[PDB]
């Protein structure tokens, strides 16, 4: 494929998810070879695993002093999309949440798609990998096209499901958003995250009750949503990605090890 | 007392926690024997038992198709302060909810308070009285001074408590918000309301937890707002009252059900 950036500046504003702080965001247009970085207050902070500076809850980068939460959602569309150039100038300390999903980022760049004039600088899964934490697993190997399982296994109603997504099916997970369970909202707070959380941008689940009005929106909503954060870290290789990969319970703090690992051996 | 109303209009504004709606309060001064009004529409509607339409979660007045949600927590703190002769024009279909309590209503209008020429005429229960439904209970009697007491029993940890308001213990509950249980907020979502409902307005609990971060305001925080509730639909008596009340587990219906019993008989 064609490195691609956006035709025009795209613009996006709203509260955060974790600081509930209001925020706005530019994605500005750039040349062949520049990559996917964020810009905030002077400072050029690139999308790589390198620049990551936390993982719980979200996974938030930072360089020379300033830091940008919750990068996971615009990352996954962006790599979704094959934009491999372009600038997210942040003016605040995080992505707006918007509705919990990548919808909203997926439509308006989607329509926005500007081919530019080099092949695209493919991060290609060469030799299989597994990374373990606590019954927790994510496994990598070598594929032609990126396609990403992730399985649950969740102490509600929703037990054990398993989402995959292929090339093409790009539409299945835009849509999934941000969830919660009730029993983690305290512990949440308490670190001083989600408190920009509601019904609006995350789906809260109880044991055996959906809170959301809306309910929800696949009966496995949440793994397709693991899915797509999955692929949001995994454009921090640098570039866009082929491989297979199959994460078991995984999260933002072993996705990002499993970067680390594949950048190291290859 | 001398009858009273605020010495400058006062506005306050913010969303409904039923309809979820934005809505503006704004209470303009009245002469003597005025008495509440709500104003809607170019509709006059009396803050009084004749006009209440709906006891579900909130005592909504109307009167010639115009309908006014929650007036409890607004004329809760007029009857504490006893203001006696105001019009309060309302923009939307709810009072705005704010932080759950009375705090702001009654820190605002009681540095705005004017004295009137003429004596208040305050309904006096005069004999005992007693209104049940389904095991809740409440009990009127005779009293120089307003006396409330709610004593509540929860399926939770709050158990079983009990809280008693005497005249000069206004501070004591006009801090105290609204709660709700997370068994409750599927019902209350379905039948239509609690649509503006968050941890910024309502003190959300479970069977063993509170999810506000904040925490309680007070370990008997539910009790305490009960009691409020109960002053604000007494009020709907039409002046302020003087008696003994006792609330075992009671709400707004039967608030409401012993108001027309007492307006009966006397
Ligand atoms: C239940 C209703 C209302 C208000 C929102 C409650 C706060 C939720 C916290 C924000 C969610 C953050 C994502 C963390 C989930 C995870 O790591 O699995
Ligand atoms: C899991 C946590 C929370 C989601 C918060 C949603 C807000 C709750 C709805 C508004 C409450 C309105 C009060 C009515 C309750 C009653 O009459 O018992
Ligand atoms: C837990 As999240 C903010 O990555 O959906
Ligand atoms: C249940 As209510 C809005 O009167 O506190
Ligand atoms: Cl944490
Ligand atoms: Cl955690
Ligand atoms: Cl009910
Ligand atoms: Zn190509
Ligand atoms: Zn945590
Ligand atoms: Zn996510
Ligand atoms: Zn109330
Ligand atoms: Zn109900």
């Amino acid at each position: 494929g064609l490195e691609k950036t956006v035709k025009e500046k795209l613009s996006f504003e709203g509260v955060g998810i974790h600081t509930g702080e209001y925020s706005k965001l530019i994605i500005h247009p750039e040349k062949e070879g520049t990559g996917i970085r964020f810009f905030k207050n002077g400072v050029y902070i690139p999308a790589r695993h390198e620049f990551v500076v936390h993982t719980n809850h979200s996974t938030d980068l930072g360089f020379k002093g300033q830091r940008i939460k919750t990068v996971e959602h615009i990352l996954s569309v962006l790599h979704l999309l094959e934009i491999t150039n372009v600038t997210i100038e942040v003016i605040g300390n995080e992505i707006p949440i918007l509705d919990g999903s990548g919808w909203e980022f997926y439509e308006a760049i989607r329509k926005n798609i500007l081919n530019q004039n080099r092949e695209i600088d493919y991060f290609v899964v060469e030799e299989p990998i597994i990374v373990e934490d606590e019954g927790r697993l994510i496994k990598a190997e070598p594929s032609d096209t990126l396609e990403v399982t992730y399985e649950g296994e969740f102490k509600n109603f929703l037990g054990r499901q398993k989402f995959t997504f292929v090339e093409g099916n790009e539409e299945e997970i835009v849509l999934a958003r941000t969830f919660a369970f009730d029993w983690e909202i305290e512990h949440i707070k308490k670190v001083g995250l989600g408190k920009g959380g509601s019904l609006k941008n995350t789906l809260v689940l109880g044991k055996d009750k959906v809170y959301n009005p809306e309910g929800l929106r696949y009966e496995n909503e949440p793994v397709r949503h693991k899915v797509f954060d999955l692929i949001g870290d995994l454009y921090l290789l640098g570039s866009p990605v082929k491989g297979k990969f199959y994460s078991f319970r995984g999260g933002h703090s072993l996705n990002v090890k499993l970067v680390k690992e594949l950048a190291k051996k290859q």
